[PDB]
């Protein structure tokens, strides 16, 4: 129900938020080239990015992600990127990472480090009648042309 | 200067503090007591503060959870599940566990021992970079 409000007496009956608080990220703006992995505000959401994008290019929503801070990432290996050292990466399923600060470009795998272990591949012979055994036996190629 | 007309110019903070009301979700960043934590599960509103699902925030740091069923995950999100790698393929709701979702494996790659047979020779190691290459 309605009910009268008198003089001064309005603090009591209402309540304000506080002032805004300040944009301490920085804003998006298509005048600043961006490297993999760096932060922006875009319409109150915070984003990051993908790849090194040059300026010009408008927001497209290919390139950035949603941020949040609590997760682990393993972006797959991408051709664009400027990766840090010790960067984690996802390459035809394989771990790996970084050696150095790599500038952008084709894989190589001459700067990756690998962990590696013994297994024990799957084999059928076909036309390459008499192919069995692994490694560990020292018999991977035990084919022979049919 | 007396103006109850306008908000009341408070000061100014660049982290959400927590609350009893706001609803959480996996990896947001709130400000206790002064300190930065981080959520462990979604969280539904109403609950007290309690202290074992938010952890202390380091940026620095790197960390693989445990899988849970009460989380939301991004895309390619990484977990431990049976002392296994893995990693999401689409960003997916609290649910449990399932193949068809999560990346089968994250693995390293194999060594291995070739055979040079009588007819055909065998390749280099299988590693990344001298990939098993066969001639006749």
């Amino acid at each position: 129900v309605l009910r009268p409000v008198l003089v001064g007496g309005l603090p009591g009956c209402v309540n304000l938020p506080s002032n805004d608080d300040c944009q301490c990220w920085p804003l998006w703006s298509s005048d600043n080239a961006y490297s993999f992995g760096d932060v922006v505000q875009q319409g109150g959401v915070l984003y990051t990015a993908n790849r090194d994008i040059p300026p010009g290019t408008p927001f497209l929503a290919g390139d950035w992600t949603v941020y949040t801070p609590g997760a682990t990432l393993v972006p797959p290996h991408r051709e664009d990127a400027s990766y840090q050292q010790y960067q984690a990466v996802n390459f035809n399923d394989k771990l790996y990472t970084a050696r150095t600060d790599l500038p952008p470009g084709p894989f190589d795998p001459a700067n990756w480090q690998e962990i590696s272990v013994e297994g024990l591949v799957e084999v059928a012979d076909s036309s390459t009648i008499d192919f069995s055994g692994d490694g560990s036996a020292s018999d991977p190629l035990t084919a022979a042309v049919k």
